[PDB]
């Protein structure tokens, strides 16, 4: 929505003011839990096995991102998010004039290794990075000849010094001398020669001296971190500037693994280990742990751990994201082959509508072919990545688990009390030609039914994302625009297309139209309006009845 | 119903997804009693 | 400017469904596919070995069906037979212990004055002799002058001619820098100092060698007005004797010496490797969709059906045929399909004997027959069966019984069984069924179904993608979408390759980049149970 | 754990150094596990083709889609 040009102009013309709008939530699933790499205290996002592999080199939380990737095989791989909770530290060791720091995080840091060498024909440092867990090798060769500097005169003195600022010990002049009085000096004080390019251009301008930029890759670095080079017999031969404080930041810091910095001279050192890596421990307060997905479009979170101090956490956080304008929810699963008083008593100690509980624990044949028998809380990921993988307002009733084996297999009984107790349970079902395992209720941990909107996960959802997706299209629409006579009347069909657009979805049953009323008086905008709630079949009934006719001919 | 690239892409592509049990009760009959083969419960 | 074209179309001459085979074999690259289509290729490749063998039963498995386009591999690490003397570097092109008995050996010829080298290889009758090695030029003298000399030297830091120099007496009449100039061959030598007034460097009469100007030899004070001297480079004059006839590749390290006869050395066979999943790898993208390997090994089949899964998964589906053994029971052909239990994957059960072209009655194992069973599908039309066709196979190991078999395929294993006095063969194919046992489910349990499924899709996915990916979106985009599949769809009847489509059911949907199809298909069969009955009637 | 859990990566690792020949067994696929093979201590390689047996592995192996007999270590 801008004038073609953008340039307003008096003087006759023809302008055009194209509005390219008019031709353009994704329920994203958060995972907490244990893993050989990635910094502590941060969220990485997911889309892919091999990133995931790359960062979370191994661990649990791999594991479960890819079960929560395979939990819905008819659907897409969404976005997921990832955080590691150890308090982990990286690997670093200090050689020589240089400071080493690894950017992995964790103790397998430790593997990496580092050593400084030199190559006699080029005068030239080299470096070289070894990591044998992956094979990985890496070598930035040529360390230095950033230029040289030739000197084609016939007097018998011709040098250069390059002078240092005494305060702060930054290159402050490249001077070029020829017998004993200063021929040229680059004071660098401002200008054009802050870079060295410049400088080596002037230095050719000169009519004895002459710089040659590097032909072993440009490095075209600052004049403020040139090295320092006295007495050189430029004439007899060509005398290279190196500056490998540069080719720190042009090579080393830009690319490998390895970070580089200075405390002291960079020098050559022997192939090193580097120490120092520290995977940690979790902390008590788990709370900092969540606080860290407050912006990140989250829905669905799942730590991976039992204990019920998590569960709690959990449960204030998501709750506490809630009423800040934000709602989420979490599902969690109670240790191994835990009896069903140990769910009432986890439940008990719950309670809440934005939190639901998996009992049951099995095994899932992971593509690497283990059958990696695991905790009710792996199973609450699977159920949180099916859900997410769902469009808005489903339910997971009735849906197909896809898990190999599970520990207890339920019968009537129990798999009525759990329902009712408000614990999520899973059946397989054996009345048939062919077998599988299927999920029986989508019921909260809050026991009481008399408002599905709190007791069901479904209609809770659909809650949730309407209410939300509402609240800031209207924001980011009406708010700060004139009070037009058309305004009330804008603001109505523009509420009706969006309920159009959620019927059409099947997100929503039906609405009356007649029902959305908008009234506008001063600042104040009120709105009125009714809609039916999508629900899910969860009881049916047929009253079959038999009777007899007669037939003739 | 599986597509026919298992994994979707975001790449343009031509992606299938097909019936494949669309090219496709038996009132089961038991027997129990003695017998001098097989297992005792199975 | 003004001028006429003309363009031709050949698009409406014409899947292929190319064959694939692994195993072991005595001759050619290792970890390399290459594509074949004569057997007078695959000999001159594949020396010998089993792999050969295979390619002749493959070509030679049905008279009706014979498959093309096969595309082999050799598995043994093998390495090419190497040998040294003074400076000169010795190998082989041949890979494996064949190229150990190729004879090499230098020689000098005392009237051309001029080394020799003659190789010897008699296993392929081959016997030739490469004379007048270096000996490029003669340089000759017509003047009467007290002397007239020459000299040519190397340059040290690069081996290169520094000079090349005329003299009469003491001075030069011209020198030669061929370190620089335009002088970069010897004939743009020759062709100027031929002009000299007094002096002549006729090209030598064995062939015009043309060899490089910096290459040439260090000799120095050589009498022309005595004698017609000759220049030699011997080692740049090399690559003009073995240019192109030559099994034994040379290279220089020094100086290069007259030797015996000397068979070469190094040439190593190697032992097979135990894990064929890097070998397997070479074929990700090759086209192929029937692969056999040469092998009864149990692990090899798994690997192979894990490389038939994932490439399936990738959008290029492959089915595997496996077999081994000589006389297996039947105990270990249901515990071979317990343990794969893989709709992509078929066991073969007899193992028996084939007349080769060659006369030899060899008696072959199993996975043979299979690469004869998988030869004779991939010969068939798509979606057609294997069903009752002939094998021609001179005898089988076992005669099952009609018991037997019913056991065979109901736990989904093919079987051959003997038949007497029909047209073709003595022997026929029972079934093409799969080592998936769920015979309610005909896409997993017969081949044919499910290889008719598979190219209907990927030809489907290629020319969708073909065609209208990346054009335009125009108004008449959605009808040209549903006339280009129509379209297909009749041809594909046409071809007999699906049974029938309802033209209306094809809808299309355009809606910015997506574009949403759907439509309906009677899939293609081939019969197995033929009923008839008769009924008698009589008039009084 | 890893590549070595089979057999089968041990024999292409020692075939692989230029100075060891190991080739497999041909007497039909046994392709133990690396995990149940027998104890060995400092026998020559040299002078000998030294055979790792695994005997009660391939025990298992050979009998297990073939009878009806059972077998068990005590």
């Amino acid at each position: 929505v801008e004038p073609f040009p953008r340039r307003p102009i008096t003087r006759p013309h023809a302008s055009i003011e194209v509005d390219t709008s008019g031709i353009g939530s994704e329920k994203v699933f958060c995972l907490i839990g244990q893993a050989e790499g990635g910094e502590p205290n941060t969220v990485y996002e997911l889309r892919n096995y091999s990133q995931a592999k790359r960062l979370f080199r191994s661990g649990e939380l791999l594991d479960a991102i890819e079960l929560a990737w395979g939990s819905n095989p008819n659907y897409t791989a969404g976005r997921i998010l990832a955080m590691r909770i150890e308090d982990a530290k990286p690997a670093s060791a200090e050689i020589g004039g240089l400071k080493i720091t690894s950017k992995i995080y964790g103790n397998v840091a430790n593997n990496i290794q580092v050593g400084l060498e030199k190559n006699t024909l080029s005068d030239s440092l080299r470096l070289r990075v070894i990591f044998q867990d992956d094979r990985f090798n890496e070598v930035y060769d040529n360390i230095g000849n950033i230029f040289t500097i030739k000197y084609k005169g016939e007097e018998a003195n011709a040098t250069f010094s390059v002078e240092h600022d005494e305060e702060t010990q930054k290159a402050s002049r490249l001077v070029l001398k020829v017998g004993d009085q200063e021929v040229k000096s680059y004071d660098l004080t401002g200008g054009a020669y802050d870079y060295t390019n410049a400088i080596i251009t002037d230095i050719n301008q000169l009519p004895d001296f002459e710089a040659k930029l590097s032909p072993f890759g440009d490095k075209n670095l600052e004049s403020s971190k040139l090295d320092k080079i006295e007495n050189a017999n430029i004439k007899d031969k060509a005398v290279y500037v190196k500056a490998v404080f540069g080719d720190l930041e042009k090579q080393t810091a830009y690319n490998g693994i390895v970070s580089f910095e200075q405390l002291k001279t960079i020098e050559p050192f022997e192939l090193t280990k580097l120490k120092g890596g520290t995977n940690g421990e979790p902390p008590a307060t788990w709370a900092d742990k969540l606080d860290k997905f407050a912006h990140e479009g989250g829905y669905y979170i799942v730590p991976l751990s039992s204990k019920q101090s998590v569960h709690a956490e959990v449960a204030s956080f998501v709750k506490e994201r809630s009423d800040a304008g934000e709602p989420m929810r979490a599902i969690v699963g109670g240790g191994f082959n835990e009896s069903k008083e140990q769910l009432f008593g986890r439940q008990a100690s719950l309670s809440n509508p934005r939190v639901s509980l998996v009992a049951n624990s099995g095994t899932f044949v992971m593509d690497d072919g283990r059958k990696n028998h695991v905790p009710a809380y792996m199973v609450a990921v699977a159920l949180g990545g099916l859900a997410s993988g769902l469009e808005i307002g489903e339910s997971i009733t009735f849906k197909p688990l896809r898990v190999s084996s599970l520990d207890q297999i339920y019968e009537s009984i129990d798999l009525d009390e759990l329902n009712e107790n408000g614990i999520i349970s899973i059946e397989f079902v054996r009345n048939r030609t062919n077998t599988f395992f299927r999920i029986v209720d989508d019921v909260t941990t809050f026991n009481d039914k008399s408002d599905p909107v709190k007791a069901e996960m479904a209609v809770g959802e659909a809650n949730d994302f309407l209410v939300s997706e509402l609240k800031v299209q209207l924001e980011d629409q009406f708010i700060g625009t004139r009070t037009i006579n058309t305004s009330a009347s804008i603001i109505k069909d523009f509420i009706q297309s969006y309920l159009g657009r959620k019927k059409r979805d099947n997100e929503i049953q039906d609405f009356p139209a007649e029902d959305v009323q908008v009234i506008v008086e001063g600042n104040e905008a009120r709105i009125s309006m009714t809609v039916y709630p999508i629900r899910s079949f969860k009881k049916i009934s047929v009253s079959l009845v038999y009777k007899q006719q007669t037939l003739q001919a």
